[PDB]
């Protein structure tokens, strides 16, 4: 009986085992575009992607990862409202069951159809273990995915979901470059939070891009096909892996733009 998206475990249960689920930081939350501050002394983000080394791809029970080779500054983030460099050590999606929810951030209380996380890690902290345990320890890259035409660099996550349909699941997955998932507008939000699964630790800096990027209704339609359980278990789909947002509470919302 561990945590999930069910109705007896899902996020309105997972502060009787992670009480920090009621912090002060917690994430997702809701974007208010009115209320936002537009800090112009934010510098533009600087995204190296360029000798990204993907390794694998992994079904574990909550949503799929493609892992990267972090063991030098191949993929990084800098820039941005970010001091010193951080590592991408992998990226995941958020879904929902209908194309009308899925995100985990809303904007104006606008739910996206699901929302993609490159999550990266503080290089001075040596390794993931210990970033984590820091306030500013990690750097999430937040996109927003909205129906409609087909992003081609992402069919190929989407073929290789046969091959992990079910938890535990991995496939060698090689070569693919995650530039193809950015948006043409790097306009970004800023705000301290946390991760969004379990341990709920406070140690991340999101930063949620302005802009969206558009998949084909097939493509989202083949991450619902997955499965939450393991090979040989009744079947449950996975779909609507994501957290609703939570109180701002004491922080304040920054823009690159204006
Ligand atoms: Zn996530």
């Amino acid at each position: 009986h561990h945590w999930g998206y069910g109705k007896h475990n899902g996020p309105e249960h997972w502060h009787k085992d992670f009480p920090i689920a009621k912090g002060e930081r917690q994430s997702p939350v809701d974007i208010d575009t009115h209320t936002a501050k537009y800090d112009p002394s934010l510098k533009p983000l600087s995204v190296s992607y360029d000798q990204a080394t993907s390794l694998r791809i992994l079904n574990n029970g909550h949503a799929f990862n493609v892992e990267f080779d972090d063991s030098q500054d191949k993929a990084v983030l800098k820039g941005g409202p970010l001091d010193g460099t951080y590592r991408l050590i992998q990226f995941h999606f958020h879904w929902g069951s209908l194309d009308g929810q899925g995100s985990e951030h809303t904007v104006d209380k606008k739910k996206y159809a699901a929302e993609l996380h490159l999550v990266h890690w503080n290089t001075k902290y040596g390794d993931f273990g210990k970033a984590v345990q820091q306030p500013d320890g990690l750097a999430v890259l937040g996109i927003f995915l909205k129906v409609g035409s087909a992003k081609p660099g992402l069919q190929k996550v989407v073929d290789v979901l046969d091959s992990i349909k079910t938890k535990g699941k991995s496939a060698d997955f090689t070569n693919f470059d995650p530039r193809g998932l950015l948006p043409e507008s790097l306009d970004y939000w800023t705000y301290p939070g946390s991760l969004t699964t379990p341990p709920l630790l406070e140690c991340v800096t999101w930063i949620v891009l302005k802009e969206p990027i558009s998949v084909s209704s097939e493509q989202v339609l083949k991450f619902r096909k997955l499965n939450f359980n393991g090979e040989g278990e009744p079947e449950e789909l996975m779909v609507d892996n994501w957290r609703p947002a939570q109180p701002l509470k004491n922080r304040q919302i920054k823009a690159s733009f204006k």
